[PDB]
This record gives C-alpha cells, structure tokens and sequence, in this order.
C-alpha cells in the first residue's frame, strides 16, 4: 500500500495539503467545495488502508487513486472543455494527459485581497477552510508551483494571521507580511518552473549538470562522490514533483533534508542553524543557503583538464563522469559565475574533448580550451554590468520601460500583456542584484534572467505567434540568454494599426493604485513601439508623458467620466500623426 506508506511518513496535516494541491494542479478551473470533498474521500479512504493494509482498493498506484477521483468531476466537458479526455485513458496514459493539459495562464479572475477585519473573521471563524482555501487558489494559479515548499509559505501564512489578528494594528502588522508570501510566492514559482521544463523538455542529463554546477559552488569542500550523491536524490525529488507525483516529493525531499544534516562535516559548515529547525523550515533553509567557504590549497584547474596526457583517455573510460568532474572542479572554484555560463563552459568543454581525440595530436589542439572559454566569460560579464549603470541611472520604473521597448522590438509578435509582465519582470534584475559587489552578480543576474526568460517561453509555447521566441527557446536551456540578447530589431514585423479601442480607457483608472496605473501605462508603451517600432527614439518618451499627463490631468479635472471620452479619442489621432 503507497497510500497508506505516504500517509504514515508525512502525517495527516501533510497529506491532506498536498492531496488539495494535485487536484487544484490538475483542474485548476474546478470550484474549491468539489476538490475539499475529493480530498476527504481519499483521505477517508487512505485511513482504511493504514488500518488493514490488505483492504480492497489499497494496492492501486496513487495515480490510478488520485486519478480516478479527480475524473468524477472532470469527465463533464461543456465548462471544463478538454479534461474528460484524459479520463478515457488509463494509467500511466492519464498521467501523461494529465500533465500535458497544465495550463500556465489560466483565465482566472486576478485575486485581490479583501479588508484585513474580514480575512481574520474568516480566519476565526473556521482556521481550516481558510488555509485550504490559500492553498487551493495559489496551487491552481501555479501547477508547477514546488509543493513542499507551498506547505511552507502556508505555515508562514497561518502564523501571520496568528500574530496579526491579535494585534492593536491588524494592518501594519499584516500589510507587510503577506506583501512578502506574495512576492517570495511568485519567485518560488517562477524558478521551479525552470526545473520542470528543464526535466520536461531537456530531459533529466540536463538537470542532472545544472544541481553538479549548483551544489558545487554551495558546497565547495565536499568531495565529488558526496555532491554526487546529492545531485541524484535532488534530481529525483524534482522529478517527483514534476511529474505530479506530490508524496513521494514530500517524503524524499525530506529524507534529502535528514541526509544532509546527518552529513554535515562532508558537505558544509553553513548548515548549523538550518538543521536546528521545524522540518518544513529545515529543508527551504538548505535549499536556498549561503554557498561555503572556498577551500585554500586546489590545484590549478588546467592540471587535470588541459595540460594532462590522460585526458582522452581518462575521458573515454567514463565521459559523463569525466565532464561532471570538470563541471564539479570548474563550479567549486567559480561562486562567481552564473550556473549557465558554467554549463555553457562544460559544453565547449565536451565538444572540444570530442574532436581533439579523434584528430592528428591531441595535446596540441586541446590545449587551446581555455581561450575559448574566454569569449565566453566576458559576455556575460559586461552585459551584467552594463545593464547595471543603466538600471543605476535610471531607477526601476523607467528600467523596464526600456527593456519594454527593447523586447517589443526583439520579439513584436508577442502577446502584449505577456511582453508586460516578462519585461517587468526581466526589469527586477537590477534592485535584486546591482545591489552586490562585482563578485556575487553575475549568478544574481544571469540565473534569474534564465527564470524570466523561462517565464517568456511557457506563455508563447501556449498560443506561438513568434518564430524567434521558439527558436531561442527550443534550441538550448544553457543559451536561452544569449540568445534572445543577441536578437535585434525584427524588420519582418508590420506593424499594427491604430483603432478606437486599443487605448480610449476610462474614469476607474483614478482609482486604481500605483502599480496598476503603471502597467497600463507600460501596456499602452507596448502598443506604441508594435505600432512603429522603427522612429522610436525619445519620440515615444514624449508621448509617452502626454498620456501620463492626459491621464493625470484628465483624472483631476472634476469631469463626469466625459473628459476621457473627449480628449482621449483626440490623443490617439495625435499621438499617431506625430
Ligand atoms: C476572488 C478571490 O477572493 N480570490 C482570492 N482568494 C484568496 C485565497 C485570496 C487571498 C487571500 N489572502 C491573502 F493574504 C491574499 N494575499 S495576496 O493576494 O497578496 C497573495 S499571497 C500569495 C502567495 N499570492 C498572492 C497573490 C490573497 S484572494
């Protein structure tokens, strides 16, 4: 019994949670009531089989279970459309459909907090249904979203509303805290998203070499053979988690957590106050720590690698070991490299071990490697820095609006709203790292421009419009950043015209908050640059400002919502022939 076995490892609490959040991944339309009582029959039913483990249905696979329940109220398809296909199936067929069928922008009404006396109202008057109800809404938003670690951000929810709704202040207390779950959430996703689609669409080799470059430059003191290890038990648990088998993630995400805190003089000395933690908080401690000192007396790189006469030989005896060695010695070495400039040196590496085995003298021609690694370095490195004097001279707001500008012309084809939350998004970059000393940026920056632009491709893979977006983003993981950065103005694009629509908006903009009344105005850039996107220069800047001064002065002009209709229809013609 696999249901029973996972009931008694992470404890009821547990096994609900995650239960809730399969379902809300999997039918991410379907109302909230529908997934508490499945979850209640499986639970009900999981009980019986921890009883007698012999008990009827309890020798099932937990997709066989899981499925078959979900599929009482999915095989109705007028609403939820295309979902009772994948309830024809059986085992492990449904899974597969299942997953295929995920839904990364699901038309889902964009969730707004109500009043805080209200929240806590709620939050006392049934604890359970509230929690389950954060659950569910962030779970469906976010079906990739790592679920060990949504149990996380769950604890931390419940315990604000513990402290906050006893509070003088329940606002000041709260405002700020669930402003953070909110962002940290959103992050979360966005990178086990970059996981899943490098496990889903590059395969597990893939994965495998990102966590040996990873793990390497965290724990640099341990041996080979230990990151190994660890690079195996963390690559199945995400595969777990990927392919929707929710449990057995938990369990041995867990047991990873167990392992490395009993092993703690073979991996790092960074670890001491993560292992002293509630287990939940223990295995995000860990995951997200400090990188270890660097050990003193490491030999140069280029011994082993380069200058050797065993190279093709000790290569030849074990190659993905071999190469792994090469990452694992290059990575421990370099906390300062961005793990995908480390996996684009161990490609470079690969193929030139490749064809130097195999021509006139191999000692000669491999021997050049390290100036071909240098091209490679140094791009990274001014375009990190660069992009740092600009975000430095300009601030956040204005950093991506020219990103904004920037991508719109890369990639104009792009669904407006998309280009919208991705440049913003690539625009964060600069708080977030530019912040650090030269030394700590670039895995900052590149890494997370990776996580963004990872964010790009699973938007446009939904409804492809772009040939570019799917070049850059089906050819190489590794190189997505070079990629759509070497992209320039596209001349193929004509661009779209104007129409009383696009922009003639209304009074509710005055309402709106800060943020809001950003993005609008960002969606309204956008339009803009795809409508010219060549004579772009400060010409859409001063345009740019007469909406923001129409919008301003048109909001603050007493007028009964009729100014908008007026002077709006007026600054489209204008804002067009100019
Ligand atoms: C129609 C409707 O009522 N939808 C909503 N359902 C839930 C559970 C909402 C919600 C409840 N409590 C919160 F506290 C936040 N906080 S938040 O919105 O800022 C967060 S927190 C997080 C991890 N993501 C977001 C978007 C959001 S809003």
């Amino acid at each position: 019994s696999e249901v029973a076995h996972r009931f008694k490892d992470l404890g009821e609490e547990n096994f609900k949670a995650l239960v809730l959040i399969a379902f809300a991944q999997y039918l991410q339309q379907c109302p909230f009531e529908d997934h508490v009582k499945l979850v209640n029959e499986v639970t009900e039913f999981a009980k019986t089989c921890v009883a007698d483990e012999s008990a009827e249905n309890c020798d099932k696979s937990l997709h066989t279970l899981f499925g078959d329940k979900l599929c009482t109220v999915a095989t109705l398809r007028e609403t939820y459309g295309e979902m009772a296909d994948c309830c024809a199936k059986q085992e492990p067929e449904r899974n597969e459909c299942f997953l295929q069928h995920k839904d990364d922008n699901p038309n889902l009404p964009r969730l707004v907090r109500p009043e805080v006396d209200v929240m806590c109202t709620a939050f006392h008057d049934n604890e359970e249904t509230f929690l389950k109800k954060y659950l569910y809404e962030i779970a469906r938003r976010h079906p990739y979203f790592y679920a060990p670690e949504l149990l996380f951000f769950a604890k931390r929810y419940k315990a604000a509303f513990t402290e906050c709704c006893q509070a003088a202040d329940k606002a000041a207390c709260l405002l700020p805290k669930l402003d953070e779950l909110r962002d940290e959430g959103k992050a979360s996703s966005a990178k086990q998203r970059l996981k899943c689609a490098s496990l889903q669409k590059f395969g597990e080799r893939a994965f495998k070499a990102w966590a040996v470059a990873r793990l390497s430059q965290r724990f640099p003191k341990a041996e080979f053979a230990e990151v190994s290890k660890l690079v195996t038990d963390l690559t199945k648990v995400h595969t777990e988690c990927c392919h929707g088998d929710l449990l057995e993630c938990a369990d041995d995400r867990a047991d990873l957590a167990k392992y490395i805190c009993e092993n703690q003089d073979s991996i790092s000395s960074k670890l001491k106050e993560c292992c002293e933690k509630p287990l939940l908080e223990k295995s995000h401690c860990i995951a997200e720590v400090e990188n270890d000192e660097m050990p003193a007396d490491l030999p140069s790189l280029a011994a082993d690698f380069v200058e050797s006469k065993d190279v093709c030989k000790n290569y030849a005896e074990a190659k993905d070991v071999f190469l792994g060695m090469f990452l694992y010695e290059y990575a421990r070495r370099h906390p300062d490299y961005s793990v995908v400039l480390l996996l684009r040196l161990a490609k470079t590496y690969e193929t030139t071990l490749e064809k130097c085995c195999a021509a006139a003298d191999p000692h000669e021609c491999y021997a050049k490697v390290f100036d071909e690694f240098k091209p490679l370095v140094e791009e990274p490195q001014n375009l990190i820095k660069q992009n740092c004097e600009l975000f430095e001279q300009l601030g956040e707001y204005k950093f991506q609006n020219a990103l904004l500008v920037r991508y719109t012309k890369k990639v104009p084809q792009v669904s407006t709203p998309t280009l919208v939350e991705v440049s913003r998004n690539l625009g964060k970059v600069g708080s977030k790292c530019c912040k650090h000393p030269e030394a700590k940026r670039m895995p900052c920056a590149e890494d997370y421009l990776s996580v963004v632009l990872n964010q790009l491709c699973v938007l446009h893979e939904k409804t492809p419009v772009s040939d570019r977006v799917t070049k850059c983003c089906t050819e190489s993981l590794v190189n997505r950043r070079p990629c759509f950065s070497a992209l320039e103005v596209d001349e193929t694009y004509v661009p779209k015209e104007f129409n009383a629509e696009t922009f003639t908006f209304h009074a509710d903009i005055c309402t709106l908050s800060e943020k809001e009344r950003q993005i609008k105005k960002q969606t309204a850039l956008v339009e803009l640059v795809k409508h010219k996107p060549k004579a772009t220069k400060e010409q859409l800047k001063a345009v740019m400002d007469d909406f923001a001064a129409f919008v301003e002065k048109c909001c603050k002009a007493d007028d009964k919502e009729t100014c908008f209709a007026e002077e709006g229809k007026k600054l489209v013609a204008a804002s067009q022939a100019a």
